[PDB]
């Protein structure tokens, strides 16, 4: 019945962007224990932790290319026939797929997203 359980995007630690990850413990108040996607963990804020389970269709987000720089896109797509959540992701008119956990957003593409889908709560 809990959040714990929850796949949520969730800004990490004190840093610049909001990463994938997994709600593990809820701490109490308005904090929650978070596994992330590549196995680090933190206490994350409620205002700070996205319930959208995927990010939606255009949504504006970060991720790697070419193993060499980050860049934003939008995203076009989803697969998960694996089991494991695939984006497709749209940079000048071309598009690639993007494992969940490659897929970020800076603080102002995720704290965009806080009005539709933030935990929260917000006053
Ligand atoms: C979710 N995950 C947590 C660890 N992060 C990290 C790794 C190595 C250096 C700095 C940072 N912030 C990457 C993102």
């Amino acid at each position: 019945n809990s959040f714990v359980g929850l796949r949520v995007v969730a800004k990490w630690s004190s840093n610049g962007y909001f990463y994938s990850g997994k709600i593990t413990r809820d701490v109490g108040a308005g904090k929650y224990k978070l596994l992330f996607d590549d196995g680090y963990e933190c206490d994350v804020l409620g205002k700070d932790i996205l319930l959208c389970d995927p990010i939606p269709l255009d949504t504006e987000v970060t991720a790697l290319s070419e193993d060499e720089y980050f860049s934003a896109g939008v995203v076009k797509g989803h697969r998960k026939e694996s089991g494991e959540l695939y984006y497709s992701i749209e940079k000048e008119g071309q598009r690639k797929w993007y494992k969940r956990m490659a897929v970020i957003l800076s603080l102002e593409q995720g704290n965009r997203l806080r009005e539709q889908y933030g935990l929260g709560p917000y006053e």
